[PDB]
């Protein structure tokens, strides 16, 4: 039975996913006894805490510290545990995103322009998103995701991957820039709150940490499929390679005493940032004065656009995770996770907490972590609820391990970002055609879209795709980035009409494959 | 070796006396860059990414290419000193 199907029953698709998924409860409970699950837990723990800290610092310095880092980590823990507990697909990883930050800063700018409160209206926005998601899910209007082919999916994934790789190198370049290379340095500079001024051996040591971590990780991964050791020892080595490299880099950093490297910073306790102009509960009616009536009647509009953003991104992520190619065994849900995320965003907005949603890179990395692979062929993927709830509990309780987190150099995590970025390049078909662009036709592959169409036809199709990617890059670089989703959905009609009017029907059926195998 | 403070009133003309901030570890960086580029080029040489003439012609001179890249990288940086070749004035 189809996870998506036009059903004339109220709560139809929801109950269908319920009946498809709940009878596997005991199996989901049982299947998390392997150490590879623990490896996934420890890896995604870092992979979720580090961008959380980055985004928290960014929005703290952006929003006059209206919201900080402690609220973000506590929330991320709450949505992680509950999404693992009651999610139809608990294999997703939730978090904040860049366009969401753009929305928050735009709302803050609008509020300051009008003189309104920033945190007060968020409760009302939660109210409109709650009523609107009830309205939408009432009609089971998910079938629109059927219009998304592999073209739009892969182009969105590729742009996300390239953007995040660019962010990683931007981080490294900025940290290098903060301490330039001079000939002489004055040593009467204070270092207590922050590193002020250039330092001799810090930035390039961070670069060395990145390079060594990445080199060791790739050498280990390439050796994992070798034939140097018995299979048991080889599997034991392959199960926990990344934490092994992490420990090696950490001990190397701890052995060095003189040079300073920036380490992790976490809240002291479960406390608010302002602790002066805020409390645990925000009164929706008004903190210092009453909330305007014309705002009460006209503030529904941004709720529409934020719901559109979270809806499209979550459903695209659900398409990514639940593809049958990665040995998708049990049932996969779309409606239940979406409803849970939107309702939880609303109730978090009741507390003043911003909304969170599943992240693409974290989700694909999570799917990659729980993979049983062969000598190649992919046998299976271990799917259950335990890893996500464990990760969320760990990010909730990370505050209690202050000395351990204070000894982690920041560049090792950046190397880990480089690792996830390069490993997110596996499932792309656009990368396959990009590789095909340069290779001579004498050694071109056995896939149907090489035999059935000519050489310059493949080159022109990939040129169309990269031109689309360049336009999307111009859109994301545009300061009016709020129009970012719109051009994206502009991909949907363009494939149906213009391309078949230039290409042919056999090229249409061979190139735009719904599944990797079947064409 | 690595310290926290370095005195800048030391003479460098006949030979580098005393520790210096960014010399030997930069030589280690050059180690990594040169070796990594050489291995990447050699492994890519027998690939199938270019037409055969172009690929083999490019791979025919990998070591001087990496040497030139390292020399230009060294020349671009001005402030720090790295030890260079010494030859007699004459016969």
């Amino acid at each position: 039975d189809d996870p998506l199907q036009q059903t004339g029953q109220l709560f139809g698709g929801l109950v269908r996913d319920i009946r498809r998924r709940y009878p596997y409860y005991l199996s989901d409970i049982t299947d998390a006894f392997s150490p590879q699950v623990l490896a996934a837990v420890i890896f995604i723990y870092f992979a979720a805490l580090s961008p959380a800290i980055t985004f928290g610092g960014l929005l703290g310095e952006k929003t006059r510290n209206q919201m900080g880092v402690s609220e973000l980590l506590i929330s991320t823990a709450v949505q992680g545990i509950l999404f693992a507990l009651l999610g139809a697909q608990p294999l997703l990883v939730v978090g904040f995103s860049g366009p969401l930050l753009v929305f928050e800063e735009a709302f803050f700018s609008f509020c300051e322009t009008n003189g309104l409160e920033y945190i007060v209206g968020r409760v009302w926005i939660g109210f409109w998103l709650i009523l609107l998601v009830v309205l939408v899910v009432a009609f089971e209007g998910s079938f629109l995701v059927r219009f998304i082919s592999r073209y739009t999916q892969e182009i969105f994934s590729f742009l996300i991957s390239l953007i995040f790789i660019y962010e990683t190198f931007s981080k490294l370049i900025k940290i290098f820039q903060d301490h330039p290379l001079q000939k002489t340095y004055n040593y009467n500079v204070l270092m207590v709150p922050k590193p002020q001024g250039p330092l001799p051996n810090t930035a390039l040591l961070s670069l060395v940490l990145m390079a060594g971590t990445f080199f060791f990780a790739m050498m280990l991964r390439k050796f994992k499929n070798s034939s140097y050791f018995p299979g048991k020892l080889r599997r034991v080595i392959g199960d926990f390679g990344v934490p092994i490299s992490i420990l090696i880099m950490v001990l190397v950093d701890f052995f060095i005493q003189d040079t300073y490297t920036q380490k992790l910073s976490v809240p002291d306790g479960f406390k608010v940032s302002n602790s002066s102009a805020r409390g645990w509960v925000i009164h929706p009616l008004g903190l210092r004065s009453e909330f305007p009536i014309w705002m009460m009647f006209a503030s529904a509009l941004p709720a529409l656009l934020v719901f559109i953003l979270i809806f499209l991104e979550s459903q695209i992520t659900t398409l990514i995770v639940s593809k049958p190619e990665r040995k998708m065994v049990k049932g996969s849900g779309f409606h239940l996770d979406l409803l849970l995320v939107v309702g939880m965003g609303g109730v978090a907005a009741l507390f003043g907490m911003p909304w969170l949603s599943a992240t693409t890179v974290r989700s694909v990395t999570h799917a990659n972590a729980l993979t049983v692979m062969g000598k190649a062929q992919i046998q299976e993927v271990k799917e259950q609820r335990i890893s996500g709830l464990l990760v969320a509990v760990l990010v909730g309780l990370s505050i209690l391990m202050e000395p351990i987190l204070s000894r982690i150099p920041l560049a090792v995590l950046f190397g880990i970002f480089l690792y996830m970025g390069v490993t997110s390049l596996s499932g792309i078909q656009l990368f396959d055609r990009i590789l095909l662009l340069f290779k001579p036709p004498k050694y071109h592959p056995d896939v149907p879209y090489v035999k059935r169409v000519k050489t310059w036809r493949m080159h022109l199709f990939t040129g169309i795709q990269i031109i689309c990617l360049a336009v999307l890059w111009v859109v994301k670089s545009t300061p009016a980035s709020l129009a970012l989703p719109f051009v994206l959905i502009l991909t949907v009609p363009l494939r149906r009409v213009l391309l078949p009017l230039i290409f042919r029907n056999v090229e249409l059926q061979c190139l735009d494959a719904d599944d990797a195998k079947a064409t």
